[PDB]
C-alpha cells in the first residue's frame, strides 16, 4: 500500500489552482451562508481530479482557440480549443472545457495572436464577463471585450492570458468579482453538469481551511479575495502518486521545521479539502517556513485540538 | 532514497524560463553559442542554481513601487521580493529570483492597488531587458507603459507577463535572443553567481530542449523558448533532494500504452538532458509518453541513436 503525504513546499512557495497566482496565506471562515462549490483546485488526496481540473498551473483562467468579429462592436466570439490546440469536444462528462474560471465575475487579461504564414503577432486588452449571456464555454464559445474591431485575424491561433479583475467603481466596492457564484457554463437559461460538490465542515467546531490570493486588480474597487481548497502543488502531487486513502480522513500537522514544533493541526479529507478547529474569520499568523506533514489516517469520531 | 524523475507528460508540463506550457521536444547543435539560462536551473539531487525558484507563475513578473519618468509613459520600479520583503542585492543570486534570463522586449500588464481604498489600475507594459537601466540585481527595472500620470507613489505594483515582441521594421525575428543573458546590473557591469553554462561533453550527443512557443504581441518575434528543465522536475527534485549516485542518469521515454522505448538520453547531475544526435530535429513523440529513471550510469555510457 503506497503511503500517503503531502509536499513540503511553504505556503508561500505553492500556487492558487483558482487563478495563475501564488498563494499568499492560510484563512480559515464560516461559510454556512454560501455555497463552497469551486471546481478548479478539485482533486482526492489519491489523485483523482475533479470538476475541471487539470494539471498546469499557467492554464488556469487561460483560453485558446480562434475569434470571429462581432461586427459593429470591439467584441470578438473565442471558439474554443483545447490547450493542446485539438479540437474541443463539448460532450465530455466535464462541466466545462478543463481550467475554465469557475467565478462570477469580469477577468481581464490579454488576447494575442499570431498569423502562421508570416508569424506576424498582436495582442491587445481583453475582458471575460463570466456572468455574461454569451459565457458559454461548455459550449465552446466565450466573448471577449477588447481595445479593437479590426486587428484580430479569423481563422489564427488566439490566446487569452488572464491578468487579474475589475469591478465598476460607480458601483458598490467589492461587490463583485464573487468568487463563490459559479457560472452558467453552457450560457444564459441552462443548467451545469458533472460538477464536483458542494463542500462544508460536518464536525462541531470546524470551519474550512482556505488557501488564500489575491487576484490583480485591474479597474475599480474588485473584491480580490480568491480562495482554494488545494494548493496547485498538491493537486499534481496527489495526482501523481495515487496513494490509496487509508480512511476518509488524513490528519496533517502543520509544522515549524526551525523548531519542530506543530503550529496546528487539520483535518485533509479524502475528496479533496481541509478543515481546522476554530470559529471565525481568521488570517493564520505562520513561520514562513512552516509546512504540511501527513501524520496519519484517523476514524470519523477524530476531534481536532483547537487552532 | 531512489532518485526518480516526475511521470508527467511533456503536455503536462510548464517552461521553467516562462509562464506557459511545454509544447514539445527539440533537439539541436549548440557548439557556436553560449547555451547559460539562469531560470530553470536545478540539480538531481535538489539544488536551485541561478535565479531559480519554485512557483511556475511567478516567472518573469516584478513586484514593488514605482516611480513616474517625468516627460515620459516610463515608470521606475524598485524591485521588492515576490512575498513583497525587503529585496536584497547583497544575496548570493545573480538577480532576483525568476528575473528574465533572456535579452528581449517583454510585454505584460502592470497592476497596481491603493492600500487606503482598494482602487484599482492596469496598463499595458513592456520591459526592455537589454536596456541600460534594466538593473534588476540593484533592485530596479524600468517599464514604458501607456500612462503617465494613473500610478501612483508608494503603492504595490506587479508586472505581468503575457508575451514578447520585435520591431517589424527591421529584420524579422532578430529579437528575443534567448541565449543571451541580460547584464543583470545594468549597462557595464559583470554578472555573479551564475549557473553555469552547459555543453554536451561525449562525441556525438546534443542537448536536449524542452520547448515552448512564446506568445508575440506585436511585430515579428522569435518566440522559441528552450529550457533545460521542466519546471515540475525543479520542483520534484527540490523535494525529493535524493542522492545522485553518478554524474549521469539514464533515462527512458516510454510509451505506456506499447511499452516501446521511443529513446534514451542522459539527464546530468547538475541538470540538464542530452541524446545522441546530429542536427535539428523536433521530435515526434505519444502524447502519453514520459520519462523514466533506469540506472545511474557511468562517464563512459554510450546512448542508443535517437
Ligand atoms: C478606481 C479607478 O479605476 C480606474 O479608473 C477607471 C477609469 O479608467 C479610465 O480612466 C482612468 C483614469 O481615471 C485611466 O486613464 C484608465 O486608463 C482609463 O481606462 C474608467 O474605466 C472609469 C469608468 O467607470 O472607471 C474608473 O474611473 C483606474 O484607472 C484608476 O487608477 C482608479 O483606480
Ligand atoms: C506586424 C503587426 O504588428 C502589430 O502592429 C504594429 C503596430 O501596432 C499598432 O498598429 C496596429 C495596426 O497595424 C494596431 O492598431 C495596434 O493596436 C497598434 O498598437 C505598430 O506598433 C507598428 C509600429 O512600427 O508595428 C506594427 O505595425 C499588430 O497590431 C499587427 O496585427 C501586425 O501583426
Amino acid at each position: 500500500s503506497k503511503p500517503f503525504s503531502v509536499p513540503v513546499l511553504t505556503v508561500e512557495e505553492m500556487t492558487n489552482s483558482r487563478f495563475p497566482i501564488p498563494l499568499e496565506k492560510l484563512f480559515t471562515g464560516p461559510s454556512s451562508a454560501f455555497v463552497v462549490q469551486p471546481q478548479n483546485g478539485r482533486c482526492t488526496t489519491d489523485g483523482v481530479l475533479l470538476g475541471t481540473t487539470q494539471l498546469s498551473p499557467v492554464n488556469i483562467c487561460t483560453f485558446r482557440g480562434d475569434v470571429t468579429h462581432i461586427t459593429g462592436s470591439r467584441n470578438y466570439t473565442m471558439n474554443l480549443a483545447s490547450q493542446n490546440w485539438n479540437d474541443y469536444d463539448p460532450t465530455e462528462e466535464i462541466p466545462a472545457p478543463l481550467g475554465t474560471p469557475d467565478f462570477v465575475g469580469k477577468i481581464q487579461g490579454v488576447l494575442t495572436q499570431t498569423t502562421r504564414t508570416d508569424g506576424s503577432t498582436r495582442g491587445h486588452k481583453a475582458t471575460v464577463y463570466t456572468g455574461s449571456a454569451d459565457f458559454a464555454p461548455k459550449l465552446g464559445r466565450v466573448q471577449f471585450e477588447t481595445d479593437t474591431d479590426r486587428d484580430f485575424e479569423a481563422n489564427q491561433n488566439t490566446k487569452f492570458t488572464p491578468v487579474g479583475v475589475i469591478q465598476d467603481g460607480g458601483t458598490t466596492h467589492r461587490n463583485e468579482p464573487q468568487q463563490w457564484v459559479l457560472p452558467s457554463y453552457s450560457g444564459r437559461n441552462t443548467h451545469n453538469v458533472h460538477l464536483a460538490p458542494a463542500v462544508a465542515p460536518t464536525f462541531p467546531g470546524e470551519q474550512l481551511l482556505f488557501f488564500r490570493s489575491t487576484m490583480p486588480g485591474c479597474s475599480g474597487y474588485p473584491n480580490m479575495d480568491l480562495d482554494c481548497l488545494l494548493p496547485q502543488e498538491w493537486v499534481q502531487y496527489f495526482y501523481q502518486e495515487a496513494a490509496p486513502a487509508q480512511s476518509d480522513v488524513a490528519l496533517l500537522r502543520f509544522v515549524n521545521p526551525d523548531t519542530g514544533r506543530v503550529l496546528f493541526e487539520c483535518k485533509l479529507h479524502k475528496s479533496g479539502y481541509v478543515t481546522v478547529a476554530h470559529t471565525g474569520q481568521h488570517d493564520l499568523v505562520i513561520p514562513p517556513n512552516g509546512y504540511f506533514r501527513f501524520d496519519s489516517w484517523v476514524n470519523q469520531f477524530y476531534t481536532l485540538a483547537p487552532m
